[PDB]
């Protein structure tokens, strides 16, 4: 029993965190094999990069200084070739996630990991993270089997306190650029398939007060959900929730009618899994994993 | 900016998790130097759990009855002893991944990270608090016994909790790493129930100071309170009494934000009376009590927005 916002064990990622200094700027880098990946804003980026030499980049792994022997840029990520392969390099992949998907963030300062938390890529491509100055270069990841899938690298904070960054190939999530200009997150929406998954997790943990005898149609549900700034629910989402529907005995459009009643009438002083708000940062896969005990 | 429930990086603890098997029971152990620590109920059958005599069950065991597995390697058990509710298995190999560590016993209201494991394999990490009724609201399934709670301030891992059991309400009970239970619990399948739980007042106040640091002040009022009047009101909402120690501990946050502890107590009093009126505080519609004053100072900036 119990339902917590759970992050993946961070050890495989901790053994990759390094400190990258260029002039006055210090941020975090990801050391995989003989390459250190970090935000290019550590340095017209091609014009600024051409003026740099290998010895201008100081890379520190624990108490050891790594020697930079080459450098290149890929989109908004700087790739620093180092003379030493990381002996702690785990099995890994660079993957680009979609909005609604969740991941763990290992927040670092000066190449030293300080905390791990779980979060979701919002529909407006920002993340509601917890980052201070020096956090740049902190990474997002998932673990599937013994393989670390790196999906996010932190680049900046927006004026609303939310965060923006790139995949590990340097492509930003969202219409953001890595510069000091007028940038604002778009109007955000609630991740409907995730709220439904979280409602199924509450039923599994013995919370059924919100269940009712009613069912709905996908069309009627989407007409109602569009009124509350909820993301549209697709047939793919309905298919993905299939296993949880079979385990609890509540059809996806049956649970949608519960969500419709919760949206139109509120919680009436009640909570669901210790929350007075509808939680949208657990995917259907996160719910099945936390209510099954998958290990790494 | 931002405020998340943050856990410590778990790598230093992952390199200590092992699987302990005794007969049909399999659970987690903590391998530090040449000793594996695990719940003593690993020696029990389900029948034995009603009235187990651990001393009688342990005397019938030999070293080779305990199977310890670290990754794909079998460790050889060369000795065994019981200390309170923890079994200490002496092994022939010191853990090369043993971090700098300490065993610390925490008090209610204190927070810690939990590395939830099954079959000696870590599956997840989350942050939680020791409730005033000595239980923890964790997320654990069967096979999670032996998972540990810890804090990592600087380079030293402070082990404070080892998971032993789930109570009827879904909450969890366990021991410090010396085998002493937190709360009036026994490692026995007996009519045991968690006491009525209360809200950790000093933690809610710390979290209200964190909201002010992140630029939110809608909940403040022009009022103050005496400590006695605050406690008379707080007790009616099942909030823990606020002591002078708690007021002293909140001193730094009071100096940083410019809001006296007893003035923050007055906003808390008003929030309990009015609710949030459709508003949130740090993305929450409930008053959060699982961040200590120390957690707030660690996570938040030193400059108030
Ligand atoms: C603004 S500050 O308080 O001085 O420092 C912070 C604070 C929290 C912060 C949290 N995450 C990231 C930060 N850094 C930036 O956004 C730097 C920046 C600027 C322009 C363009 C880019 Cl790509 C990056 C943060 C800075
Ligand atoms: C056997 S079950 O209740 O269906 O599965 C669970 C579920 C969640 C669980 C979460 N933590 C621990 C579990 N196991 C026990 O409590 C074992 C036990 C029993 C009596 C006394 C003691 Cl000291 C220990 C859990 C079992
Ligand atoms: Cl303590």
């Amino acid at each position: 029993s119990g339902f917590r916002k759970m992050a993946f064990p961070s050890g495989k990622v901790e053994g990759c965190m390094v400190q990258v200094t260029c002039g006055t700027t210090t941020l975090n880098g990801l050391w995989l094999d003989d390459v250190v990946y970090c935000p290019r804003h550590v340095i017209n980026y091609e014009d600024l990069l051409i003026r740099k030499s290998n010895h201008n980049f100081l890379v520190q792994a624990g108490n050891v200084q790594l020697r930079v022997i080459g450098h290149s840029m890929q989109n908004c990520v700087l790739k620093l070739k180092v003379d030493t392969a990381n002996p702690k390099t785990p099995k890994y992949k660079f993957v680009r996630i979609q909005p609604g998907q969740t991941f763990s963030v290992l927040a670092c300062y000066n190449g030293s990991p300080s905390g791990v938390y779980q979060c979701a890529m919002r529909p407006n491509f920002t993340i509601k993270g917890s980052f201070l100055n020096g956090s740049c270069g902190s990474v997002g990841f998932n673990i599937d089997y013994d393989c670390v899938s790196f999906c996010y690298m932190h680049h900046m904070e927006l004026p609303t306190g939310v965060h923006a960054g790139t995949d590990l190939e340097g492509n930003f999530y969202g219409p953001f650029v890595d510069r000091q200009t007028a940038q604002a997150a778009g109007t955000d929406t609630t991740i409907t398939v995730n709220v439904l998954a979280w409602l199924y997790a509450a039923v599994i943990n013995g919370d059924r007060w919100f269940l009712n005898r009613f069912t709905t149609t996908l069309n009627d549900f989407n007409l109602v959900a569009m009124k509350y700034n909820y993301e549209p629910l697709t047939q793919d989402h309905v298919d993905i929730l299939g296993p949880l529907s079979a385990q609890t005995g509540i059809a996806v459009l049956d649970m949608c009618a519960s969500l419709k009643e919760l949206l139109q009438n509120g919680m009436n002083g009640r909570t669901i899994l210790g929350s007075a708000l509808l939680e949208d940062e657990f995917t259907p896969f996160d719910v099945v994993r936390q209510c099954s005990g998958v290990t790494f």
